[PDB]
Parts: structure tokens; C-alpha cells; sequence
């Protein structure tokens, strides 16, 4: 597929990450001393931590489980399918190990943080910047179902990192059957064919990234939809269960009208159709308007999230 090629800067930073991760070696506990604290969420806490040895920058998620020495191994073995996950689309990945009754996973730092925690600074992303998240997204979940035949199965702002070079890349992805398992999340961005029992594929990852999206527009989570008032304030309490009932028993969400183009919102509505299969597709997605509209556009995302989160 032609979205799986790289560029040149693409291709040298791939390069690179993986020249300085063949310098690490293996991961131990008191190798690493705290920087701070990136958040929380998806089972455990995310830490900016020093790996003192080679001196990289890293970010380190701690999942307190009390389990036997067996299924330790298991998890750590079944995380090291990340070592061939290299995309720019992904957030790099540096290794797995278990220390006093924590799991830890190091993984590339996006100074950045997660689109949840930009949105909550932004207000509301702007159309030309959501494109080029709609891109990375997309191009991030065709690479892991295509070359490693993975879903996300998590797709939401929170699940998207961002850097201070431009880059846009996917996180928390599950990868180990036994981490899942033994961990035991909201599910307010999962698909209404999930909610109801029917089986999940890249499709729900869809619905979820077009949710997604929606929010990031409007800057509020879009279900329930906003009012005609609150439109007003912003362009000029249900509990999670009646929440999940929503989701499956209403229509879905769209964008306001005359405030963002009909490429973008036509964009929205195909991803967010709640048959799974009068759904657009990965492939059918790629080729939208809206995307090749935005592939073309040349927009400083690096540019505008620095001046929008302060990172200067
Ligand atoms: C692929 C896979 C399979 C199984 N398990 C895991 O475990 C993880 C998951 C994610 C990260 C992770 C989180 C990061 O921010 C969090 C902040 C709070 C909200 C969260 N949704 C994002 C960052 C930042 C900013 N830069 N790099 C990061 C890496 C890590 Cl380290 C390990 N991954
Ligand atoms: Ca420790
Ligand atoms: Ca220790
Ligand atoms: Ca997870």
C-alpha cells in the first residue's frame, strides 16, 4: 500500500530511533530515576523518566498487578511484538520488564503529551490541524492491521501523542491477551457494534477515531449533542450506563453546521455511521475528499501546537 511509504525525513528519523534503541540493552528498575509525571490512564500511570546508562529521555508506564512470576513472563513476552512495530505513526518502543509488583513499559517520549490534554488547553483544534491528525490515524491503523494484522481496539484523544517536531502517533494499543486479562477504561468512544456484543473490527476503530474527531472540533465530548444555547457559546448529567445506551439507540453525533466545510463533516458522517458496514473502510477513508484535501494542504502543526500549549 502506498500509504505505508515513508518519506526521506521519515524514513532517517525511523533510522535513528532504531540506532539509538540497539544502544539500551536490557531494561532494569534502578536504571531509571523520575522526571515527571506524564498522566495517568488505561490501567496504570505514565512517567518521563532518565534511563541513566545511555541517556535518552523516556516515557514509563507503571501497571501496579500483583501477579505469580509466570504470568509476569508471559506479559513481557507477549510485549515484545512491539520491537518490530516501527511506524511514524507509532510511538516508538524501547522494552518491558517487572520490578516489585509493577509491570513497566518504555516507550518513545512526545513531548506533546496526549490530543485529550492538548484539547482541554486548545478549546477547539481547528479543521486543518484535525486533518492531519485524520491522516496520522488513519495511516497508524492501517499499518498495524497490515503489517502486524492488529486493531488498536482504543482509539480516543487521550490514545493520541503529539510532538513538538510535527508528529502525530498512536499509543495503547493492546498487543498481550494476558495484560488485558489480568488488568480486569472508559468505554464511552467504543462503537454501538461493540456496546452490543457483535464483534469488533477496524471498523470500530473508525467509529471511534470519527467520535473522536467530533470532539476535538466542537471541544466538548458530542453525546449528548449540545444544545442550540451551548452551540451559541461556543461558535457564536448522564451516568456512563445511560451513556452507552445512548450510543446504541440514537443517531450518532455530527458536526454543526456552516462553521466547519461539508468535506469535513461528510467526513465525520461516513465514520461514524453506525452499521459496520455502510461504514467507510481504511481504504475508502484514505482516498475522502476531506483527506486529500488535507494531504495537500500544507499546515504547520508543530507551529501551532507549541504556540497553543506553550512548550517555547
Ligand atoms: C502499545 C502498548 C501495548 C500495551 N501497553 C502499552 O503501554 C503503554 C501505553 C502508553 C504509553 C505512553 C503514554 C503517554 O502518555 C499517556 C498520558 C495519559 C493518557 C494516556 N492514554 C497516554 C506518552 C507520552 C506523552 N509520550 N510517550 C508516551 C507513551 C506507554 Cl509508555 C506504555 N503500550
Ligand atoms: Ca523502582
Ligand atoms: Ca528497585
Ligand atoms: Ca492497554
Amino acid at each position: 500500500l502506498e500509504e505505508l511509504e515513508l518519506d526521506e525525513q521519515q524514513r532517517k528519523r525511523l533510522e535513528a530511533f532504531l540506532t539509538q534503541k540497539q544502544k539500551v540493552g536490557e531494561l532494569k528498575d534502578d536504571d531509571f530515576e523520575k522526571i515527571s509525571e506524564l498522566g495517568a490512564g488505561n490501567g496504570g500511570v505514565v512517567f518521563k523518566v532518565s534511563h541513566k546508562p545511555s541517556g535518552l529521555v523516556m516515557a514509563r508506564k507503571l501497571i501496579h498487578l500483583e501477579i505469580k512470576p509466570a504470568i509476569r513472563n508471559q506479559i513481557i513476552r507477549e510485549l515484545q511484538v512491539l520491537h518490530e512495530c516501527n511506524s511514524p505513526y507509532i510511538v516508538g518502543f524501547y522494552g518491558a520488564f517487572y520490578s516489585d509488583g509493577e509491570i513497566s513499559i518504555c516507550m518513545e517520549h512526545m513531548d506533546g503529551g496526549s490530543l485529550d490534554q492538548v484539547l482541554k488547553k486548545a478549546g477547539r483544534i481547528p479543521e486543518q490541524i484535525l486533518g492531519k491528525v485524520s491522516i496520522a490515524v488513519i495511516k497508524g491503523l492501517t499499518y498495524l492491521r497490515e503489517k502486524h494484522k492488529i486493531m488498536h481496539r482504543d482509539v480516543k484523544p487521550s490514545n493520541i501523542l503529539v510532538n513538538s517536531r510535527g508528529e502525530i502517533k498512536l499509543c495503547d494499543f493492546g498487543v498481550s491477551g494476558q495484560l488485558i486479562d489480568s488488568m480486569a477504561g472508559t468505554r464511552s468512544y467504543m462503537s454501538p457494534e461493540r456496546l452490543q456484543g457483535t464483534h469488533y473490527s477496524v471498523q470500530s476503530d473508525i467509529w471511534s477515531m470519527g467520535l473522536s474527531l467530533v470532539e476535538m472540533a466542537v471541544g466538548r465530548y458530542p453525546i449528548p449533542p449540545p444544545d442550540a444555547k451551548e452551540l451559541e457559546l461556543m461558535f457564536g448529567p448522564m451516568a456512563i450506563f445511560e451513556l452507552l445506551d445512548y450510543i446504541v439507540n440514537e443517531p450518532p453525533p455530527k458536526l454543526p453546521s456552516g462553521v466547519f466545510s461539508l468535506e469535513f463533516q461528510d467526513f465525520v458522517n461516513k465514520c461514524l455511521i453506525k452499521n459496520p458496514a455502510e461504514r467507510a473502510d481504511l481504504k475508502q477513508l484514505m482516498v475522502h475528499a476531506f483527506i486529500k484535501r488535507s494531504d495537500a494542504e500544507e499546515v504547520d502543526f508543530a507551529g501551532w501546537l507549541c504556540s497553543t500549549i506553550g512548550l517555547n
